[PDB]
């Protein structure tokens, strides 16, 4: 696998989150798709609020934001001793930790820096600062390079033609390029993406609001449809392959993804349309044996009773599972940042983990 | 196989379209679910504007409205000569015909009354008026009694427990009670309807805006979901059967219904869930052999780009097929106003028509 493209050749978008001149810069994902704006944040409180705000979203972008919040702390701290600095650093760690206490990459990112600083607490204070900043760049850059690899691996295995996806697994859901987004960006550059179908993805509408915007921004050929219509476009012969992201892949290859993914897996199979998940190794949870061990999160009934700003239903009971679980047998393959995993997934995933 | 309930035992709702005391009364479907309002119309043009407007919707309800438009003409005409009446009657007929030149029941309703006014053109004039008014009540009543019959036929064959449906095929889609609406109202009265799952049915959201409203009005235990979640509620074992309406059933049983119906059909099958269409004999087009002979109708991109009027997407291309076509093999049976049709549908449908 040779990486043939740089990020800048694949997208015209800036990084979802960037650190430059003692400032954290974030695409404002609350204003999309009406307005495209890069917010500039100069205090750790502003960064924390922007995580709580969901000004930034997508697990790795949130991680990088938090990590760059500590970098910002390091370059900005008015501390006159190492003791003061470390005390401030702990305060800053805690402020950033308690934005979304559940979001997993947030915790990884902060703890990775925290742990590096404790390990180096006896180094000179300029060297601790240097290390923190360096670490925050490493977190961001690792996401981007995982995405670069995924894109090229995925682009080898998907057919040319018409691809269909679900939700938002683009540049906005990552530091840069996307998971799905990387694959379709490489395909687009290669001339092999004729059409990208985008499920709007109710209830939260990240397909319509986010995917439709970024893929359009980059000049991909795109068509936005109601979720109801994915089966129709498959039935009419309009889809050559389906690619989705994953919130969590477990040991046998079962995976959790935005609600509707399971629907697509079953329709793909009915039409013999190749069906792929794409995610980095860090999204594979080898602790859980199968899909039945993934706990189902339900979100507010307001996400269904409303649609954008508009209230479109009477006060009635709702069921709003955020994620469904797709059994592994529906997968043609799993595209990762270390190559494509083929059936049997159990065996090939555990291989992948031993050799990477 | 006895009718065990009257319309008024099954629903608290008035007729979607009613005629009394020289006024056409229609439920304002434009203002639901926020506001329940019955509009009063007193001129033919008021009634035509309401059909063009989609104040009224659903094929048989549009039918009845048209017919009552002629009744309203009949009882409102100053005309002195018999030939002055027939001039303003062909004028009324032409105004009503030019509202939706495409929705079929409107034409049957209007042509049916016109051929009854040609076949008695040499009666008195108090007599022709009485016949027009009377024929219009026939058209409306005939829908309601057909619904009553589907209702009881359907309740016989669906299991007790948890039912899932799609779009609006309730009271508001008809003169009264509904197709699907009638079946679930009869089950609710028998106490066999434990839970009714309602797909909101993007993009037009008639599940959320209309079905959730009317079924809740009648105290049915209801739960609203995003279309993406149907597959998932089937997977978790929450659905004992699925019943949908039909816009058009052809001679082999293939049928066209609101976009997403085919998605449900495929999922029902994967989970071994019984899957029924319900429609009157008049919805069956014995002149088309199969579903490829049903032309595919696109509607406005704004239906997808907006949600209840709220803009949710950037300006990107959309595909908005308004209906899909479900292959007959997905059907457990077809519930009609003259009994349930079983496989093999082609053979049994033409036996249904032979004995009527």
């Amino acid at each position: 696998m040779e990486i043939r493209y740089t990020p800048k050749e694949l997208t015209k978008l800036p990084r979802t989150v960037e650190y430059k001149n003692k400032s954290v810069y974030m695409i404002n994902q609350r204003l999309l798709p009406k307005e495209f704006k890069v917010e500039k944040f100069s205090k750790v409180e502003e960064v924390a609020e922007a995580i709580k705000n969901m000004t930034v979203r997508g697990a790795p972008a949130i991680g990088a934001a938090a990590g760059f919040g500590l970098a910002l702390y390091a370059e900005t701290s008015k501390a006159k001793t190492k003791e003061e600095f470390l005390d401030g650093f702990e305060k800053a760690y805690e402020i950033l930790k308690n934005t979304r206490p559940t979001a997993v990459n947030l915790f990884w990112a902060l703890n990775r820096i925290k742990k590096l600083v404790e390990e180096h607490s006896e180094d000179p204070l300029d060297e601790i600062k240097r290390l923190i900043v360096q670490e925050a760049y490493k977190i961001a850059d690792e996401d981007v390079e995982a995405n670069l690899r995924m894109g090229h691996y995925g682009a080898e295995v998907l057919p040319e033609g018409n691809i269909l996806t679900h939700c938002n697994a683009g540049s906005l859901a990552t530091v840069h390029l996307g998971t799905v987004g990387s694959v379709v960006r490489v395909m687009h550059k290669d001339g092999s993406l004729k059409l990208l179908w985008l499920d709007e993805t109710r209830p939260v509408l990240q397909g319509a609001r986010l995917s439709a915007w970024e893929y359009s921004y980059d000049g991909l050929n795109v068509k936005l449809i109601a979720d109801n219509a994915a089966a129709f476009v498959m039935q009419q012969g309009f889809v050559d392959a389906i690619i989705v992201g994953a919130d969590r892949i477990v040991a046998n290859g079962d995976f959790a993804n935005k609600i509707g993914t399971y629907m697509l897996a079953v329709l793909a199979r009915e039409h013999g349309i190749p069906f792929f998940a794409v995610a980095p190794l860090s999204s594979i949870d080898m602790e859980l044996k199968s899909g039945k061990d993934i706990p189902i999160e339900e979100r507010s009934p307001e996400e269904v009773l409303t649609c954008g700003g508009c209230r479109i239903a009477p006060d009635v009971p709702v069921y709003n599972p955020a994620f469904d679980v797709t059994p592994h047998k529906y997968l043609t393959g799993i595209i990762t940042d270390r190559g494509v995993v083929w059936p049997p997934f159990k065996r090939n995933l555990k291989k992948l983990f031993e050799v990477n």
